[PDB]
């Protein structure tokens, strides 16, 4: 399950509800080709890894959140734990995504 | 001055208006930091070179144009001349941008 963040309020709530778990946030746009290519693999990963929280943020609807995290390349994956940034990944590199999840879980 | 493309029809109109000139199209988003840092450099370039036309497209307002040009990284520069795509540049690399202009103007 990859929950779609509705706004800044909702974003804070989900980070709290994550508890101590690694949070992976996917910043994407519906007009971006590599976003749509990686999205199914992220959804599959989230179904298996109940120990990691997966979130996604449509930058067209949450431009404020986008602005807050200095997005550039898309998709961008942000890794967070207890509300604190651990790492960042730009682009749809599934293997690098897996290493960062492995390192930071 | 750098003209903001309003829609797909307006984009064709601006490409026609450029005539034989090189056209540099900046795809950007208002929430993107690197886009804002380089926007003033582009305006200066736009003022100073009369053999190049500079356009910009807000990807949150023309999502159709961003999808049709496979934008992935903000900002992205597209270089066109006589309706033909010549080059692309991803990111706010001003020197590469300048080089690509000198090469294609």
């Amino acid at each position: 399950m990859v929950y779609q963040v509705k706004d800044q309020e909702d974003f804070t709530k989900q980070l709290n509800e994550a508890g101590n778990k690694l949070v992976v946030i996917d910043f994407y746009a519906t007009w971006c080709g590599p976003c749509k290519m990686i999205a199914p693999k992220l959804e599959e990963l989230s179904q298996s890894m109940s120990d990691v929280v997966f979130l996604k943020v449509d930058v067209d609807e949450c431009e404020d959140i986008a602005q807050d995290n200095q997005i550039a390349c898309m998709p961008t994956f942000l890794f967070m734990k207890n509300g604190q940034k651990l790492d960042s990944l730009s682009g749809a590199n599934y293997d690098k995504l897996l290493e960062l999840v492995e390192k930071n879980k």
